[PDB]
């Protein structure tokens, strides 16, 4: 499922068009992103304008009686303001400014009318994209008896993301990026699994930043390894959905492979077996996976697969220059490099490694890519890496030949 | 589309309805099309009924305002869950706990027809708060029941204007925020009178008002003439005097262009631009004023104008000049509405009157003016006699008023009430008497 | 749209206008709804008119076979090139090269009427061979001009299909591929007769045909009953002699369904679903049969079905059974179409005759078979009295036909042909006598 | 323009769905592609379904008076066919069955009723795509007296795209591509200025590939020296459409390439030396040309260079797997694959061959594919072709290896 996108209301008021012919831009291509807005800036100007003081206590607007009549004005104009704005440019859009989130008051004496999130119903959000029109909600919950209750845009957007688990979250700021406090290095990655330890650590990333990069961690920890939060400013957002660098702050949690040296090893034998099963020379060749299997329980091997088995090498260890003996990724896998992954993961555990591929293998030119030195014979090529010894390089292509048997 | 052509076709039969349709159509004017009530019993039991007809009114280009409830459902649900549904004052107690489970159908309910109408290609906009702010009723009798102190228009115009239909839920709400429940008939008056809507259409069961002593079916009602002697009748019930009330009520507020109707839900394509439909069509109209000399015009030359719509005098061989010189010295009587768009004269020497003149527009036809003045002829003239050129546009009309005809010379005898044969000889002698 | 709409409801007047659009939207619709012809002179002169009246049709969802010449553009071309343009026979000598400018105006021509309704947003699919074939209709005489052998549907059809108008030129081809000119109105029936659909049209500049001798645009003519005596008229010029002849020749070929319009371009939407409009709508019309005792009628069991329809014996205190007894020892005539579909009865007795029964199913009424009825009965009677209740379905149509009316007890009595004052007493007293 | 995709009867017989799609979605990425379709078998199917044998001299086809009507009948009907196809998949289709060749008699008593195109009438196939319909042409012409003239789908080809000057030629076959009948080698380039007449010449070249050949060098003789032509199987279409290789034959003009073995026989010294200048090691790399040149004088060597020297290749003959010591080609012949030209001489004139390419020059997936066997080192890749001996593997490898001083 595609995108939920949290706009900051400062941005309706402000960049309207941007903002607009962007969304335009996905809707045209296909793509249905969920978006939720604030609306910030815009209130504090009307309570001014009536007389009313604007008030906060812990970050949090202290949401009374009356000033909930201005905030819920002004989410309302500001919706149909998008939503408007949208239709100009021939985008279908659906206002829905309640009936998603429903919320308990979070405490009702210090802060008044403001809702803490309990729940959200899918249907309008499902209904609305079927009819081929973008939602576009207001960050307003309601209790069940129908008080309308204030709520924080930014945790309305996790909430949602958790329900949708759509592939991109994108939290729009003015800002920009995150940009490192100590050489000025716009941070443009974050791969959590790797980095996210030491990048807290860290002198310069101030609590604010510790706040916002933990609860991403907090919200990409149970959505897939596929989605990614994006910190963007609106101009450069059509550039960074789709570039891994653009020019904003794109975090994930980071891809895992797993090594392992015995069937013992893998969760699910019936899992391998399914993934061995796409093999050119099983899925109906000469040699079943059953028996295949047999043959790997008493031979010296390194596998490295990631969790959903997508991509299984395996190197059979034997025979100095090891061989590279399955390499079985799904297309899926080709498309996301995975196989890129794999192949480096491999070229650090195994510096000098032979394989072969057909002739007309559909990505034989990666393959070259990735190889030192290349043999052809009997439609199948050999390659090799990392032995540059032209001894051993003989040894290797007259075996290889010596297999056309 | 093929496919609307033929569910217009379907529904009409008279040239009358097809003139009316063709007004509509051609209504120039950017004034507001219709607010639609639906009762919540119509979007269970006939959701495709409904949709289906809705889908016409938006593939012809009309925008109808749709307001619906939830009745039934709701009380169905609260049993579902042991809760003893409530009213005083035939106004639902809405508790805390009542709210949710109204609400929750309201949504649903909504969300139905929404989606229904967006199968068949309408484009529609689900509008379930921010049209209706409420104070409350009464916070102690009534707990969350609203009462409704403005409408915004701003969704539902933004709604129109971005080509969707505007679905709106019967559910206002506090400034503050707190939802209130509202009753949907007066919520959809409340739009109304906002947004002046040529049409308002009120969807039952019942169907349209059936004449209690003779069964006819009342299928128009103009209030200015009709509305006091109609209240005053042996068979008119409580129920129907409070609903035909609250209908002039708002008409008296609205333009002389809107109307109110009252139908079942199967034939709504029909009454919605058909005059006579399958159901009770309200409106203003102008009274009826009979008079007795040119004096009691308020303006003569209004009168000549009238006439000279005339067929034997837009270049017929009787100048209105000098018929209007015969009149100041004639025993008549005379009925038309205010603007002169209908013109009764019956002549009133020779037993059996004669009906001299009956001229009028088009505009009156339609809004069956016409039927208004012979029901006050056929009051006022127990036998009459009258004479309409062969090919009148609505000579058929004529005959179904008439107990018997004589073509002559490109022109019919009419009369009515003389059942004497032998009078009958007389009339017809005469009339076949004066083509020389 | 909207727009669509519109001009549909500009062009209904009376129900049986209404309820023919229905049948042609509801009809065999798509292949069998018309055949027009065009001439080459409107693609040059009215463009505009022709496509947008085309664009009308593909917009509510009818799909016209459309076959055009190219007389006018292709004599302007052979003098350009110093070539006479020849005939014998009203034939083209069309000679080698001669073919050559032929063919070369079919195509232009035809790309610019496809060209002109694809601007309008109609999908349109130009045909310009492999539909008909032929032989030579005589080498020497006529040299390339053809004679149609056969009519291949599969371009067409996959036309229709496919929601695009098929746009033909009148230009056959033998096996081994020489084209062959072919008169487009031959064409024309060559195609109606493959295809049989409901109406073919043939546009010309003319318009319709007028009865010189009146002015009235004579709109309607059944050849089985008027052809005869319109043939015998002092105005009826040599050249609609030969066109209402060939024409005849043409119905003679075709189902009883099928008809010809002979109408200008502009009243065209007009004249494909209203049966007046203002051209001229020829058709065969029907074959009724005067039957003076039970014993003529081929099947009594038919007699009997066709009346059980009539509103006192579907369930009515009169069995066909023993009206069928009171038949046979009577003095009557009866007219009846093959079908049945119509039957009237006229009693003879009693000076003024009685239509005594009338029984003609709602497929008669809407093909005006009832009006063939009354022609006949109108020349072998000329005074006719008849009773039809008050509320019968077409008590209008009764009137329109009638010259007086008489209504009591729910019932018209009506007549005509008596204008003498005195015997219609009679005839009314007689009447009020029998409610007794 | 875009493009004439000639599509064989065959085709619309076997895989309508196939190309159907593809056309499709050329329709839906707004591209307008002309197509022209012949009736080859169905025709043929039928006469032996009469017990005609089907008649051909010159690999025209004799079309008699009762020939001419089985061809029309196939012809109208794989049109409709096609077109209805399209429609069903959504592309607006046009069928275009006559006005669009105008012809005489080619010969009136060899071939009876067949054509030869006087001229092409562009009015239909423009207003179709104007009108935005896909044009689906039969090829078949007319005398202006009105005879259809069956002309061969090939030629009607050959004339669109002479009148269109469309940017692609595709000429649909089964094979895919030519295939060399005595040694089942899928030719993938022609160069018609060098191997057209020693082409025609051979045995196996069929009669029907002759005229096919024939009217495409007749053709691109009036075009441009860019344009060029692709014959390939239906399923790479879409790729041969957009990519630059593709994967059938690739037929063009090039230009005669001329054997010379020393600097004696080039028409101008001059002339050589300019074209030596734009190497990457002499533009200004640390071997003059002047230098080089006097090293060529004393040694034995072959040069093949087409008139213009946009193109010139240098082997250097001693060692025993002689070396493409240069091979300096300007851009211009880098993008009309003189590149091709030149290795497919190379091929013919040295069974076995070495040469070393830039580890990143924008075409090393080429060399690959034109290789039997590479060697990565130092930014260079060692590529040679028809050296299966083990041994002499070894020898190349170490000297390449030994030359990185
Ligand atoms: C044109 C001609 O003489 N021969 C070919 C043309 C059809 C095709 O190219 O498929 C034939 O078989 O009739």
């Amino acid at each position: 499922q595609f995108a939920v996108i949290k706009v900051g209301g400062a941005i309706i008021s402000d960049n309207l068009h941007e903002l607009a012919s962007c969304l335009a831009f996905l809707y045209h291509v296909g793509l249905y992103p969920i978006v939720l807005h604030g609306t910030g800036p815009q209130v504090n100007g009307r309570l001014e304008a009536q007389g009313i003081e604007p008030d906060y206590i812990d970050g949090i607007r202290i949401t009374d009686e009356h000033t909930m009549a201005v905030v819920r004005k002004c989410f309302l104009e500001q919706n149909l303001k998008l939503v408007t704005a949208l239709e100009q440019l021939g985008v279908r859009a659906r206002p829905i400014t309640s009936g998603v989130f429903t919320a308990d008051y979070l405490d009702k004496d210090k802060y008044k009318l403001v809702g803490n999130i309990k729940s959200v119903t899918k249907e309008p959000i499902e209904a609305s994209i079927k009819a081929g029109a973008l939602p576009i909600l207001t960050s307003l919950a309601e209790t069940a008896s129908g008080q309308m209750l204030n709520v924080n845009a930014d945790v309305a957007a996790g909430e949602l993301a958790r329900v949708f688990e759509p592939l991109k979250i994108v939290y729009l700021n003015e800002k920009g990026g995150i940009i490192n406090g100590s050489t000025g290095e716009k941070i443009s990655m974050i791969n959590l699994d790797e980095e996210y330890d030491d990048l807290m650590k860290q002198s310069w990333v101030k609590y604010g930043t510790k706040l916002k990069i933990r609860e991403i961690k907090e919200l990409l920890d149970y959505l897939p390894r596929s989605s990614s939060v994006a910190i963007i400013n609106v101009q450069d957002l059509q550039k960074e959905l789709f570039t891994d660098s653009g020019a904003g702050t794109m975090i994930r949690r980071g891809y895992k492979l797993v090594k392992r040296s015995s069937i013992g090893e893998f969760p699910s034998a019936d899992a391998l077996r399914k993934a061995l099963q796409r093999d050119a020379g099983i899925s109906s060749g000469k040699e079943s996976v059953a028996s295949y299997l047999r043959y790997l329980e008493n031979s010296d091997f390194v596998s490295y697969a990631d969790e959903p088995l997508e991509a299984v090498a395996i190197v059979k260890k034997d025979t100095n220059v090891p061989t590279l003996d399955k390499f079985v990724c799904s297309d899926a896998a080709w498309l996301n490099n995975v196989t890129d992954n794999v192949f480096n993961v491999l070229r650090r555990d195994f510096p000098a490694l032979q394989w072969v591929v057909s002739e007309n293998d559909a990505n034989i030119a990666w393959h070259f890519d990735k190889s030192q030195g290349s043999y052809l014979k009997g439609g199948k090529v050999l390659f090799w890496y990392g032995i540059d010894d032209i001894n051993t390089i003989s040894e290797l292509v007259e075996n290889f030949v010596k297999s056309c048997d």
